């Protein structure tokens, strides 16, 4: 029973160690008056935000011009060849270059844009091996479409780096310039691409009726739970459904009773409540239609109000609903497209009248197979509104982010339709002009983005960001591939075969603004102002996550945004805290100064300078190094001896001025009693570890802008420990300590710079030493920021440092949260790959659950009551620094082994997305839409 005094007077001692230790031993008091003393070579320039903004978006606006324009002339050109064409029939006269394996073998160029051999003198053609032999269709498509090779190739000369070109068509092909190898099954329909099914229709409220009937059991039922499931793979995320069943009565078998938004989580409900359907009852049409367009209407919820759809999965009947449509399709504006699964030996007659009525169109579905062919063709339908309007339905339609199918990254297209144009002008008996032959799709990947939105001037918190109308994400730094979503995914090894590569997913990669970032009530008022407003800033505390998920800093973000003002498929953010108005430009004029600086930085020296690192960046030509830092290293220094604009001029500046903390303060210390090894991490991308014998291990991110310390420690203004992993992979432990840091705030003509990081890596073992002396001139903890040990006594507990604290004592920690300090948050990471269940490495859903300080009061006094064991507990902070000392008393008497709060990632479904719907998220749908000419001539189907 110790008292509080003593106890106060004892953590006053452990904090003048610590912090006196770090002062003495990092230069940071020594380092600002480097930076103080060269009052030249610099130019301290401001950011302004805004004029970063309204910069960057017109260079997005004039790249999503420049790729677009493009679109333009291989649509007026693949229309001006299509109309010479004249039919042929035999075909003893071609020569392509089917990239699956007469025919070309030409020659390859590894090229680097496209990370992968290219050919750069024919388009390539992917046929999908379900089609070909030679049948007319496919081969005379390869006649017209050769043409646009000269237009293909038009367009590197006129702007290089764009990205695939690409034809896609209505047959199914797709030729592609620059002709590359295609990468056991592959299956890819071109026609069922999310950048197709996009930009040849408008977008669309869908309503799937499925007779789940006594008649379908058996085969006609199961096509047509494998057939829902293939029809709602092609709705993008403009297009909303529902699924409902009909029979005796009716009933939407989806828990949502109302129209979804068919997000790539929302299609997941309906893939699992159709694989749960049941078959018996009697057909009766009528409660079930009648069903159907009362859902079609509802307008209260928030459809998109466009082609409205009725799609029909029964077996057959012999009722032509005549008194329903009467009732509710007097104006004809419900397109009814009807479908008839299986082999049954039914009447196929009024299910075909039910779709010549209502302009739809019948379709036919024999056996597994035809499910793929079958539930594309109907976006033909849906184009015969588009194409009566051919003057202006040439829009571009840019697709929201999705993995290449060639191995690219995250690309974006823009797409543009090619409408048949073969009497025009003079007009003409105009027989079948009601169709459209594909769509030519422009990609841009997300790096040319990003080569677009410089990183590199605001402090390594600050970053660009930009947002789509339905409220996703193109540049947030979070996203990264690997597809995203859904929950536990089951797979039993008791069910699958020694073959086939279970296949690869078109979905796409939709990252949500309010799960990239924590879900705050600031940030859905940025959001709903930033999806369709003009311009605004707002200035807030908010919570920032740390790059890692460990912790939780508190910060003040000044971020503005501002719309593209070109397209309106995306908005801008610049986001900026408080102390990054304000950069160093380097500037360097002596030219010798930069010689002695470039001497530095050579792997001769690390005995005098230490083990020097330099981050990955950009400029001529270079690369990447696979860790290999000594190789990018000494590539760097020939491209100064080869010298011998701003990023070359600023790591020189900056070596320069960590250098004078070696040879002017570390230099006169040379390995100090305690410590372990002295670290600088600048912006710039310098890291330095003074020793180089255990600094060997240092490892740590080079690139000091994805590092995970260096940004925690900006927004701190004492000092940081970081508690490292435990077994890790590898020997970060006793071998390596415990870390510290502090920023270097830099007082220029009333100003605020905070540049560089210097921190020390302290020795566990000597920190344990003073820890007990100071006992004896009882069990206790050293716990920081999170939960995590960073020392304590008792002995069993070192061999955990760096465990978090409630896999030690729950009762403890289960306790503390509940008497405030320190309090948490629970966020979900939609990308995190973890493994498979029961019924190799996939993607999931984990939650993250990180704790941090709630108030202020560093004072916390309190007792634990289990049951006929208590105990008390004296917690206290260190003041000017980021710790909890804790003082519990007796593990000794009796426990309480209840269970154990668990930090890191668990595997976890999404929200409940069935009460997710119910108020859903804000958002805008495009503003064009095309239904319902009066010409049109719906007399097809059949
Ligand atoms: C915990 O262990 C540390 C060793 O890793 C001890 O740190 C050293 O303590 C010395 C005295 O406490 C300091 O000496 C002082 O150094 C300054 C500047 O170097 C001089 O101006 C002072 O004259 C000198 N003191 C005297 C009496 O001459 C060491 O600088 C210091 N080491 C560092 C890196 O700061 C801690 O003392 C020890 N904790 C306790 C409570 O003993
Ligand atoms: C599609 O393929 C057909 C052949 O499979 C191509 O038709 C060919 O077109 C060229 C020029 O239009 C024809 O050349 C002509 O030759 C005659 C003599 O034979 C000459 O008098 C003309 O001055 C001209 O040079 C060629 O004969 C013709 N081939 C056939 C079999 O008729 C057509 O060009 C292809 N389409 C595209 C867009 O490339
Ligand atoms: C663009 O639309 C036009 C319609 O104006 C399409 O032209 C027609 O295409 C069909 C293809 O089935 C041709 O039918 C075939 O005619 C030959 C006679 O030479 C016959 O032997 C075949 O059995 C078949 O019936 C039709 O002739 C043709 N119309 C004309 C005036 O030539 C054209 O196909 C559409 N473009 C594309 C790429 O689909
Ligand atoms: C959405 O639809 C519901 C129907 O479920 C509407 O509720 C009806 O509102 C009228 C108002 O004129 C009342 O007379 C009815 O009694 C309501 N129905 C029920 C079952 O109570 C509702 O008004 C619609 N609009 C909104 C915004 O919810
Ligand atoms: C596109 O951006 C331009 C400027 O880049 C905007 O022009 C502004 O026009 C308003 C009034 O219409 C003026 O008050 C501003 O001073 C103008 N801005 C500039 C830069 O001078 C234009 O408004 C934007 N387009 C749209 C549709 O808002
Ligand atoms: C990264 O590249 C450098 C090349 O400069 C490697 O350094 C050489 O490594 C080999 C094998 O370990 C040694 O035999 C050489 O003596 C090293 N130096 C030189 C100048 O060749 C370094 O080992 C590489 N790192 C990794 C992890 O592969
Ligand atoms: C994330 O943590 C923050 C910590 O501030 C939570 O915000 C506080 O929540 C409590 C209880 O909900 C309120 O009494 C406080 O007034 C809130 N403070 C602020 C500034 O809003 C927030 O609720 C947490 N969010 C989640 C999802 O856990
Ligand atoms: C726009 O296109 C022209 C045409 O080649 C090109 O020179 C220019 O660099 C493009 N703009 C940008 C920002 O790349
Ligand atoms: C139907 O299947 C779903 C998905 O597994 C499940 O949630 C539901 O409980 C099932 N219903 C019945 C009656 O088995
Ligand atoms: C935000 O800025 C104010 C004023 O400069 C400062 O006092 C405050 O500490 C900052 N917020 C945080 C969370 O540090
Ligand atoms: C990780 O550490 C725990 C200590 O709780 C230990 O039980 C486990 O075996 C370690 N795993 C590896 C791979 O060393
Ligand atoms: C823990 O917090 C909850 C929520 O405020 C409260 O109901 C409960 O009483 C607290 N626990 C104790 C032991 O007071
Ligand atoms: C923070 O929590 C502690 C818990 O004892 C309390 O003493 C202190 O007053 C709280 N601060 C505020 C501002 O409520
Ligand atoms: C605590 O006391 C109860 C009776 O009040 C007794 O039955 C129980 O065994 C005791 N448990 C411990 C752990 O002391
Ligand atoms: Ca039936």
């Amino acid at each position: 029973f110790p008292s509080a005094v003593t106890i106060k007077s004892w953590v006053d001692k452990m904090q003048e160690d610590l912090v006196t230790l770090a002062k003495t031993a990092s230069g940071v008091h020594q380092l600002v008056d480097i930076y103080e003393k060269y009052q030249d070579l610099y130019t301290v320039e401001p950011n302004n935000a805004r004029q970063l903004v309204e910069i960057a978006a017109r260079d997005i606006e004039k790249l999503l011009s420049n790729r677009s324009k493009a679109l333009v002339r291989l649509a007026l050109e693949a229309e001006k060849v299509q109309a010479a064409h004249q039919w042929r029939e035999d075909f003893a006269s071609v020569v392509y270059y089917n990239a699956k394996d007469q025919r070309i073998k030409p020659v390859f160029i590894d090229d680097a844009n496209f990370r992968r051999q290219v050919s750069y003198q024919h388009a390539a053609v992917h046929i999908p091996t379900d089609i070909y032999e030679g049948s007319t269709i496919v081969l005379n498509e390869l006649n017209w479409t050769s043409a646009l090779d000269d237009v293909f190739k038009k367009n590197r000369e006129e702007d290089p780096s764009l990205l695939w070109q690409v034809f896609g068509s209505a047959t199914g092909l797709a030729r592609y310039y620059p002709a590359s190898p295609w990468v056991k099954i592959d299956l890819y329909d071109v026609r069922r691409r999310p950048w197709y099914i996009q930009g040849a229709a408008s977008p669309k409220d869908m309503l799937i009726l499925v007779d789940v009937s006594g008649s379908v059991s058996g085969l006609t039922l199961k096509l047509i739970r494998t057939s829902v499931s293939e029809m709602l793979e092609t709705l993008s995320d403009d297009d909303f459904v529902n699924v409902a069943s009909f029979n005796s009565n009716a009933q939407d078998v989806s828990c949502f009773q109302h129209l979804v938004q068919a997000n790539v989580r929302n299609k997941k409900v309906l893939k699992d409540a159709v694989n749960n359907i049941t078959a018996k009852g009697i057909t009766d049409y009528k409660k079930g239609f009648s069903f159907a367009f009362e859902q079609l209407l509802n307008y209260n919820v928030s459809r998109a109000n466009c082609n409205k759809i009725i799609m029909l999965f029964t077996d057959g009947g012999e009722e032509r609903a005549q008194e329903i449509f009467a009732k509710y399709n007097k104006d004809k504006k419900v397109r009814v497209f009807t479908f008839s699964v299986g082999q049954h030996n039914y009447d196929r007659g009024p299910i075909q009248w039910m779709a010549c009525e209502n302009k739809g169109y019948y379709y036919e579905i024999p056996s597994i197979g035809a499910i793929r062919i079958n539930t594309q063709e109907y976006l033909d339908v849906l184009g015969r509104p588009m194409v009566l309007a051919g003057d202006k339905a040439k829009q571009v339609q840019w697709t929201n982010v999705y993995l290449d199918a060639l191995e690219l990254g995250l690309v974006i297209t823009g797409t543009l339709p090619v409408f048949n144009i073969t009497g025009q002008f003079e007009n003409k008996t105009n027989l079948k002009n009601q169709l459209i032959l594909g769509v030519m799709g422009v990609d841009v990947s997300l790096e040319d983005i990003k080569r677009l939105t410089p990183r590199f001037t605001l402090c390594p918190n600050g970053y660009y960001f930009a947002i789509d109308p339905n409220g996703y994400v193109l540049l947030h730094p979070n996203l990264q591939p690997k597809p995203i979503g859904v929950g536990i995914p089951t797979i039993n090894l008791r069910k699958r075969r020694p073959n086939v590569q279970n296949p690869k997913s078109q979905e796409p990669v939709t990252l949500d603004f309010l799960d990239a970032e924590l879900e705050n009530d600031i940030k859905v008022e940025i959001r709903n102002k930033m999806i369709d407003g003009e311009s605004g800033e707002k200035t807030f505390r908010t919570l920032v996550k740390s790059q890692d998920e460990r912790y939780i800093d508190k910060g003040n973000r000044t971020y503005t945004w501002t719309p593209v003002n070109g397209t309106d498929y995306s908005s801008l953010a610049l986001v900026l805290p408080t102390y990054s108005f304000y950069y160093i430009k380097a500037k360097i004029e002596e030219t010798i100064t930069q010689a002695r600086y470039s001497e530095t930085l050579k792997p001769d020296n690390f005995e005098e300078s230490g083990y020097t690192f330099l981050a990955p960046r950009d400029y001529c030509s270079d690369l990447k190094p696979s860790d290999n830092n000594t190789e990018f290293l000494l590539n760097f220094n020939e491209f100064i001896d080869r010298k011998t604009t701003d990023l070359i001029n600023r790591v020189l500046l900056d070596a320069g001025f960590t250098n004078e903390l070696v040879q002017n303060y570390w230099s006169k210390q040379k390995n100090i009693k305690g410590v372990k090894a002295r670290f600088v991490v600048t912006d710039g991308g310098i890291t330095r570890v003074y020793p180089k014998e255990a600094g060997e291990n240092w490892q740590e991110n080079p690139e000091t802008y994805e590092d995970s310390f260096y940004k925690r420690s900006l927004d701190n203004d004492n000092y940081v420990f970081t508690a490292p992993y435990f077994n890790k992979s590898g020997p970060g432990a006793y071998e390596s300590g415990i870390m510290v840091s502090k920023a270097v705030e830099i007082y220029i003509q009333g100003k605020l710079l905070k540049p560089a990081v210097v921190g020390i890596k302290i020795d566990v073992n000597s920190w344990i030493e003073n820890f007990t002396k100071t006992s004896i001139r009882m069990d206790c903890v050293i716990l920081d920021d999170g939960g995590f040990l960073l020392m304590a006594n008792h002995d069993d507990y070192t061999n955990q440092i760096g465990r978090f604290f409630g896999e030690i004592d729950p009762s403890l920690m289960r306790h503390l949260v509940n008497i405030s300090v320190y309090a948490f948050n629970k966020s979900y990471d939609y990308q995190s790959v973890c493994e498979p269940g029961a019924a190799s490495k996939q993607s999931c859903i984990t939650e993250q659950t990180q704790y941090f300080f709630d108030n202020d009061s560093k004072s916390f006094s309190g007792v634990l009551d289990c049951g006929n064991c208590s105990r008390i507990f004296h917690v206290e902070k260190l003041m000017n620094t980021n710790l909890i000392f804790i003082m519990v008393e007796s593990k000794g008497t009796c426990p309480c082994d209840t269970r154990l709060l668990i930090q890191a990632e668990q595997t976890s479904d999404g929200p409940d997305p069935c009460d997710m719907v119910k108020q859903p998220r804000y958002r805008k749908g495009p503003d064009v839409c095309f239904d319902n000419n009066v010409l049109e001539d719906y007399t097809d189907c059949x």
